[PDB]
């Protein structure tokens, strides 16, 4: 007996000494010291201070620079909006609760925060997929007489919101549920508790397959091709130093992008899988926080990688920030 | 009666209800709510997470790039080291104490932390002065047949450490003192308490004049000249678009640098002056924290302005960070 069950939640601490309380009703200072709640507040604060400017800046600079407003950029705009859902839905809420030491908004708040945070990171996730598809389509030209334009970009964005809803909506209404995670200050998808009234086991399998394996496969295929096409075109122009350079740059980028996706979701998927495999397991509140640390902090590193390492976006940002020019 | 005096300290809260304790002995949760101590921890955490990389990166990239290692850069290296004194002396200590809710290292810790933090921000301050001198000397050439080289750079750096010691050493040994400030979690120079055994009034006057007015005057003169010289040289080459550009760039930079210096020290100087002028004053623990907020956060904005807006440093940083090249 390593936890304490409740109608709407699961505290990863044993109530044998009688001290465990509802994460909706009282401070959880028995599963982690107050300073650790503060450190949690500190990290949310960092994630807001960096996450907000980076992502808001992206939106804003696009409104101000025509050249950025191409169809192939729509998805990165989408990325930034997802990141903001995480910032205002997840990060700010967690900062507030962590300092109370429990999830003060009760179960319906737990649904709200869990939804918008989950919806955010999901849109972000599928955005990174759609992009890989779109890039591959544009570079490898797998369809004869096709030109990627506005309408497709819209489809890509919409597809992103549908795939996300297919994850974040079910728990609101019977298939899995939203319960406080880790240190009980923020709510996520119940992917660790055997709870059968809601059908957690089938949902976790659905998530693992449809929302992690499918995405991981599409990304590897799409970018595998992309790199192959680019490497092949350069072996056929070894006289252009430009072309050799672009090829190396495109390759380093893909490796960064792929590794970055793994860093972001492997822990959630990895932990989910272990807990599923090893039926009876005891993981603490801090351990169970690590998956969120990795995913959430991508609201910063994603736009650094996909937006700021881009030559164009960078220029406009500097212009917009320096009021005039240089 | 707005405070509570003690042999080694001054708590900005009235002990009429009997709740005030030594900032060396017990949590000060009567002068600010625990969450506010956490927010204090949060901000120190931010300042470490940004402050350390920015400033360490500066040092490290210099070790790796010959072109950076010029005499006119020695002072910026010095700036970065000052910033690190603030990071390890001030920021980390404050993070630790803020979470205890009082200055747990006692009075001798109060001396240590107060010294290294003060020494840091002081070296930083005089570094920004010496640079203005050096630049003006190099651009305005006020001395016939003079070339700024290594030996001078060394003098500049040393002068910086002497001016700083002239500020941070006296309080250790009788002229003013170090006492917990604001929320009582960090120690600074006693510039607000009338305490006469140590001679606070003469020290504050010394600080205000020698360490704020002198610096502010030298910076305005030096850079005033610099801009004048550059503006004058360009009115005489209006056919070079380069030259007109450099002139605008040099002017925007000086305005940024000068404003930045004001933002950094005006609050400490301004508050110090008011309290001196208005003899009997009551300022709270949070208000009295604002001067440190402005100064400390310069461990981030100084290197952003003086190091990262520089074209060279930027290039090498990107090279060093991208393992190889671009
Ligand atoms: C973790 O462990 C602790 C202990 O097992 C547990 O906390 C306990 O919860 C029970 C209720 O489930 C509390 O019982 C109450 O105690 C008060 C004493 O002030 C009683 O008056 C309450 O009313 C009862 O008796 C009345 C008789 O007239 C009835 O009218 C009324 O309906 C109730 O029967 C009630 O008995 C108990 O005090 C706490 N114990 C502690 C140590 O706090 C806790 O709920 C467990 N955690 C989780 C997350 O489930
Ligand atoms: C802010 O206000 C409060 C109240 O004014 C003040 O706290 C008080 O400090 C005094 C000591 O200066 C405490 O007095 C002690 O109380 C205990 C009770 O447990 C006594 O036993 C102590 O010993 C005395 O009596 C003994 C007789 O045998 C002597 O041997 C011994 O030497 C002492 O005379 C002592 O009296 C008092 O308890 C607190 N009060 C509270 C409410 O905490 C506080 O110091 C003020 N703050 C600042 C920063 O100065
Ligand atoms: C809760 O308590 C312990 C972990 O402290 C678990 O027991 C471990 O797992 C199996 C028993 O199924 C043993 O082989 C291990 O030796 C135990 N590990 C350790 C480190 O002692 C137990 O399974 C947990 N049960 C639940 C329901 O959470
Ligand atoms: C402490 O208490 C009050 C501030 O709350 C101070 O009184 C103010 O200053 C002068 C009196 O010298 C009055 O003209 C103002 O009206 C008061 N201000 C307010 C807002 O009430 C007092 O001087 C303070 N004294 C010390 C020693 O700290
Ligand atoms: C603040 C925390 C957030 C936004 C967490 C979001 C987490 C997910 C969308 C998790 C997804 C997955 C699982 C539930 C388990 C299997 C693998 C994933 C990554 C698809
Ligand atoms: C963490 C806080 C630090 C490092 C604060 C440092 C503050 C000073 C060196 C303050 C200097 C001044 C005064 C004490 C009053 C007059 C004006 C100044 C700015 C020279
Ligand atoms: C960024 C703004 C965050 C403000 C956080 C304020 C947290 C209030 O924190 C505390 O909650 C406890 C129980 O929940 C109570 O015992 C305390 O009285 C209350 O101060
Ligand atoms: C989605 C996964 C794609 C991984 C990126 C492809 C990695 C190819 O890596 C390349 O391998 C070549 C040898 O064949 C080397 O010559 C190159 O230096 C290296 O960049
Ligand atoms: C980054 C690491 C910071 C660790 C901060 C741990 C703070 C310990 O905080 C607390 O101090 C109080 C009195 O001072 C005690 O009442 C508590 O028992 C103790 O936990
Ligand atoms: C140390 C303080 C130096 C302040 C920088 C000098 C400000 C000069 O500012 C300049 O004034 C000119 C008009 O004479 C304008 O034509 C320029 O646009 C403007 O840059
Ligand atoms: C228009 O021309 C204005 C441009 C001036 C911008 C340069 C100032 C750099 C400031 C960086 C500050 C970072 C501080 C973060 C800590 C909270
Ligand atoms: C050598 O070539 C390696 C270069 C790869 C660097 C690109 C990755 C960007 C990471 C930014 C992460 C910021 C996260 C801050 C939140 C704590």
């Amino acid at each position: 007996m390593n936890g304490t069950e409740g109608p709407n939640f699961y505290v990863p601490f044993s109530n044998k000494t009688g001290v465990v309380r509802s994460p909706f009703e009282a401070p959880q200072y028995y599963l982690a010291e107050p300073w650790q709640f503060s450190m949690l507040a500190a990290y949310m604060f960092l994630l807001i201070m960096l996450g907000f400017p980076i992502n808001f800046l992206t939106l804003y600079v696009t409104v101000q620079h025509k050249k950025l407003r191409t169809p192939l950029n729509y998805i990165l705009l989408n990325l930034a909006v997802a990141d903001l859902f995480m910032v205002f839905g997840g990060f700010t809420t967690t900062l507030y609760t962590s300092l109370h030491g429990y999830f003060v908004f009760g179960p319906t708040g737990c649904n709200l925060e869990g939804f918008f945070a989950t919806l955010g990171g999901e849109i972000a996730l599928w955005s990174l997929v759609v992009l890989a598809i779109e890039r591959y389509v544009v570079v490898c030209k797998p369809m004869s007489n096709f030109r990627f334009g506005e309408n497709h970009a819209i489809m890509g964005v919409a597809f992103t919101w549908v795939m996300a809803l297919a994850c974040a909506a079910p728990p609101l209404v019977g298939w899995s549920r939203y319960i406080p995670e880790g240190m009980q200050c923020s709510c996520g998808i119940d992917y660790y508790t055997p709870h059968e009234e809601t059908n957690n086991e089938s949902f976790v399998i659905y998530m693992f397959v449809v929302h992690f394996i499918i995405p991981l496969i599409v990304i590897f295929f799409c970018y595998g091709q992309l790199v192959f096409t680019v490497k092949e075109a350069a072996a056929q122009q070894q006289e252009s130093a430009t072309t050799q350079k672009a090829e190396k740059e495109v390759t380093r980028m893909v490796i960064i992008m792929v590794i970055a996706f793994l860093i972001c979701w492997l822990p959630y998927a990895g932990v989910a899988f272990y807990i599923f495999t090893h039926q009876g397991s005891d993981f603490g509140p801090i351990f169970m926080t690590i998956p969120a640390f990795f995913a959430k902090t991508s609201a910063v590193y994603n736009p650094v990688i996909y937006i700021m390492m881009n030559k164009q976006f960078r220029n406009c940002m500097v212009t917009t920030l320096c009021c005039g020019k240089n």
